């Protein structure tokens, strides 16, 4: 079917009660005094689309003369896409689009229009105006650098983005400091003073601080890393292995030993890496932290590498960043694909189409607080778009979650949006410019060269040829990603990113979802029987009556064994060119060797990353 | 005598044994590979003079064929008065002076000296090379500047300066942010962040971090601020009066009330001040913080207000600094002055002289970490210049500290060393140049600008001189302290700044290698001198006990009165000595005032009234006992 007559399904589907709670909430823009100037999420869709359309100012393919009329078309399908859910983008954008603007452009009507009120747009929006959710900067083992870091993620923190770095950069403890004759006070020490300042600046009521610390396995200070969390409570940490994946398994299997040093320390020291291995794999067992970041993994993928590197990913991990990096995520809620047995591919390729330019427009639209984010953004393009319904998508191609079948039907879905993402980011490229660093990527100065492994699809040889034509035009760096969708997922009352749903019935802090695909499949009457007994053992997988059929279909994340959680991010991992939020889930029972395996079985899939979380862990 | 006989007598004397521990500890500088580049007290006394006496290159009154033998000639004066330990500099001094310079030019002999090796000391200081004690840094209303301050503090602190700011810019918790919708944080709650940055930051084993934070009294989170010490473990807090003292002295004894209010908030109340000074004395009569800080005082003395304006102190209270302004300090031992009955005034006068070129002249080869500050140094050139030994001195003359006599005996010491200063900063602004900013101060605009309350000394109609002469030449915006001294005091072998000394006795613990603690017993050396050594054996032990002579039988009653320590001082005697300084000092002075275990809270509160008569510019309370 033709997207438009998909928007017509879905545009007039009002967001839920509880939806609404959180748009009230935090999304309705306000004026100083606390008014509401938005009081519909028809008032956002407005807002977002009139502000992110305004982009095409700078389109040189456009005469002066017809850019009215093309801005107007772009406001028009960005806003219908964002009235019917079908595409969100990431909170930020939500939150911050038109800060500055005057009031009386934002919400006026299309037909009156005119390409000076587009102009006063584009003039008007403040150095708050910042849309994008992922920032990665540099911590530079200096005083200097250190403070000038916790500078910049207060700044990040109070316009509303999540921010990580990678600390390995930072003498050990003991280190010598030349200049003072003295002892260093290694990494954690000063991640705790991040956090201090973090404790003390956010945005407002709406977006507290959100922080990724990363140190690098071969870190003299890595045991003391690893048990960091066990305060620091602003951050997620994970473990980096900045070496190939293969590698590192090898060591592993081979028992073998890993030396433990820094440029500027003359603390060394061995260890075995299944004893390093074994202290993560403990307290991830205990407290879910830390999880594992395969920047070796990432770096292999980069089209910059290595004359830009990946040091560290933002704090849930789907983006992996260069210094000064910063990127803007929107998904699709794929559920809302669903026709009579199949996803209507013909009207997701229009929407990704869609999606892919409005994501590299609110690139120009975007303010940033630091100068030389401006110029990285400016420089690599990056997005990520992703995908949020997915889960609620199989329940309605009755499709178990835990199964080959849906990891194949996953990989084929992320290589069809793959394939039409870089294809469009082809077009722009033509269209508006390429983004500068293409002539020295791998895109250009190779042949053959793929952002991401592929092989479970039969569209890699269609997808091999798209690659080879941005080798000439080419707007973005990278495209791609799955996200938490933590709370755009909400927005659009649809399952999160790729993750299974949690819980079928249950209550969130007033009350309680219900999934809407099991009410409208499951028996009306057997299913006010068992609802009870549903939100107690959290699971249909032991209640009787109920067929096993809905029991099979209807799976929630702890009916899915970690295995079947791991080879599912692989599936998509194979057609993501960042990379994933996934969280490994672990029954109660799991063991730490249990945990252990999952990294191993990790370490050969084409996973860039792993997080854990033990059942009643917490 | 001349000061070159009196140099005579001490040059060849070296520092006792404690001393040594305390230089080997932390003064003799290493080499990367941690091997000692000095071992003597001599060793840093002729690295100091040196890297001071390379100032000169930039006199602009010398010729360059008599450059080479006026440096030489600085170097030497420099050396024979430190290593005498008669006058010794701030300790960052001499920890930092010559960093970045090759060894092979910082302790080579003198008569090997060319121009050529001058130049290149000059050309080698290094970033680290900060030579001065006392910042202040201001903290704006926004998180921009607020971690802008926080990285400024972290910059001070590894070079191993002592910072102050006040916080009241800080907008109360609670008040509107308009870029978040949000509710601020407030002072304190931002002075916490501070406090963290501090507690991973330190100039290595030498020195950890130490902190000023002010609020003024009519802020609106100022109970929670007089509260907040009852975490914030580096720093001091001092509650901020910058209006007149007199009108804080005035709504006291009416009994009324203060409207506390923010230029960034909608909130105000009002309180009644002397519930406010309750709070304040509770608090420091609890834990000693928080102290007194009379801005307003200090602004009614500062040759450059309006124009520029004193919002805080540094660490210990002594340096009231505009924004971005440091302070480099050093000391007089005026325990060696003391020659049959009276000061030496002939060798005293002299050595302020010296002194007075040797800190003017640290300035020029001082470099600082942050723009700013570099600035506000270069255009007003304040200098700190006080005394050490004060608490000897008057043992020697056979003066109680607790007296009139002494008071009076103070006024007039200080009263000199002020008048000898100033005149020294007028030749040397003839000599090398004025201070920038003297067209704007008030020793130009006013006429009879003195910048200190006098009223104490014969000497009030010749400082009055002084000054009027000064409106034409000056070198310093102002010259003198009196800091605590807390470690230079113990390299000179003598008595703490203005303080009396806390004990006549008490054992002190050797390292011995095979095993302890080899207990030795000290006792003061003058009291060691006056007391007949037979009384000495047999009153030491129960003089370590007692910590007083006071109880002690058989002891002559002039011993007593003459060997007073900090507690047989009453606190209204403590809070007199201090005025009777500050009367003749053109910054502030560090004194605790002590006071009994036994003292109430009201106790504290008269200190605080008598306080706000008398001339003081801040208070600091320690109740015995009370931590
Ligand atoms: C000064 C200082 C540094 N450090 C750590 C911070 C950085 O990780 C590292 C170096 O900081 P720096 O600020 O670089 O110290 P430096 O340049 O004077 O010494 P070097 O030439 O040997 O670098 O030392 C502390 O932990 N505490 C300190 O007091
Ligand atoms: C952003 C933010 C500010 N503050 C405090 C820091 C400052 O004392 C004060 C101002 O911060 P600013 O950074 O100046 O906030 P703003 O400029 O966006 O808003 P306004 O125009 O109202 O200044 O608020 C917090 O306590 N928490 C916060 O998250
Ligand atoms: N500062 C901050 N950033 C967050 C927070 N939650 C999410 N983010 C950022 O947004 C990214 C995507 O999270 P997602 O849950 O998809 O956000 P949504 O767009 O709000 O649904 C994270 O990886 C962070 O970079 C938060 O509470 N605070
Ligand atoms: N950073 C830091 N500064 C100090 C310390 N002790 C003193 N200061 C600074 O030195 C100034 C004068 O103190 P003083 O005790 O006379 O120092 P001394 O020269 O070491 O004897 C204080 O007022 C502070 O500003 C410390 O331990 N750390
Ligand atoms: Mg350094
Ligand atoms: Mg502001």
């Amino acid at each position: 079917m033709k997207l438009s007559d998909l928007i017509s399904r879905w545009i007039d589907v009002e967001p839920s009660k509880n939806a609404q709670i959180i748009l009230r909430d935090r999304y309705f823009m306000k004026d100083l005094d606390g008014n509401y100037l938005e009081t519909k999420w028809e008032d956002v869709a407005r807002r977002v689309a009139r502000v992110v359309a305004t982009a095409e100012l700078l389109n040189p393919s456009y005469k002066k003369n017809e850019k009215l009329d093309r801005i107007k078309e772009w406001e028009d399908i960005f806003f219908r896409v964002l009235k019917a859910r079908l595409f969100i983008p990431n909170s930020p954008t939500l939150f911050n689009a038109g800060l500055g603007v005057k009031h009386d452009l934002l919400w006026k009507p299309i037909d009156q229009m005119t390409l000076e009120d587009y102009e006063e747009i584009y003039r008007s929006r403040n150095h708050l105006h910042m849309l994008s959710a992922c920032f990665v900067v540099p911590v530079g083992d200096s005083i200097e650098e250190i403070f000038e870091a916790v500078k910049e993620y207060a700044l990040i923190t109070k316009v509303g983005g999540g921010v990580g770095s990678n600390f390995s950069e930072l003498r050990p403890k003991g280190s010598f400091v030349a200049g003072t004759h003295g002892k260093a006070s290694g990494p954690v020490s000063f991640m705790h003073v991040f956090n201090s300042a973090i404790s003390v600046v956010k945005q407002g009521s709406r977006r507290r601080g959100a922080l990724m610390g990363i140190l690098n396995i071969n870190h003299p200070d890595i045991e003391e890393f690893i048990d960091a969390k066990k305060v620091l409570n602003f951050f997620n940490l994970s473990v980096g292995f900045p070496m190939d994946k293969k590698e590192i398994l090898k060591l592993y299997e081979e028992d073998g030993e890993l030396e433990l040093s820094h440029p500027r320390s003359t603390i060394r020291k061995k260890v075995k890496i299944r004893e390093l291995f074994r202290k993560i794999a403990t307290n991830a067992w205990k407290s879910g932290d830390p999880g594992l970041a395969f920047l070796g993994e990432m770096n292999k993928y980069y089209p910059l590498y290595p004359h830009r590197k990946i040091n560290s990913t933002n704090p849930c991990g789907e983006i992996g960043l260069s210094d000064y990096e910063a990127c803007n995520l929107g998904s699709i809620d794929v559920a809302k694909f669903y026709n009579n047995g199949f996803v209507d591919l013909e009207a997701l390729q229009e929407l990704v189409q869609i999606a892919v330019r409005f994501l590299d427009n609110v690139i120009d639209v975007n303010v940033f607080p630091i100068d030389k984010i401006t110029k990285a953004v400016k420089e690599s393009r990056r997005l990520g778009l992703g995908i949020m319904g997915f889960a609620d998508l199989l329940y309605k191609l009755e499709i178990p979650y835990n199964s080959q079948e849906a990891r194949d039907f996953a990989a084929n879905l992320m290589a069809f949006i793959a394939l039409h993402a870089h294809r469009t980011s082809y077009e722009l490229g033509k269209e508006k410019g390429n983004f500068p660093l293409l002539e020295i990527s791998r895109y250009r100065t190779e042949d053959n060269f793929v952002p991401f492994a592929m092989g479970m699809s039969n569209y890699d040889d269609e997808i091999r040829e798209v690659m080879k034509m941005t080798k000439e035009f080419r707007r973005n760096v990278a495209l791609l990603t799955i996200a938490p969708t933590g709370s755009i997922s909400n927005i659009a009352d649809t399952s999160s990113g790729l993750e299974p749903n949690f819980l079928l019935a249950y209550t969130r802090f007033p009350l309680l979802y219900v999934n809407q695909v099991l009410r409208e499949k499951l028996n009306p009457e057997i299913l006010k029987r068992i609802e009870k007994e549903l939100i107690e053992k959290g699971s249909l997988k032991d209640i009787p009556d109920v067929p096993e059929k809905i029991k099979k279909v209807f799976v929630v994340a702890l009916d899915i064994d970690p295995m079947d959680h791991l080879l599912m991010q692989d599936a998509f991992q194979r057609y993501v060119d960042n990379n994933i939020s996934k969280t490994i889930n672990m029954p109660q029972s799991a063991t730490v060797d249990d945990v252990l395996n999952v990294y191993l079985e990790a370490l050969r899939t084409n996973v860039r990353g792993i997080t854990v979380y033990r059942d009643g862990s917490l």
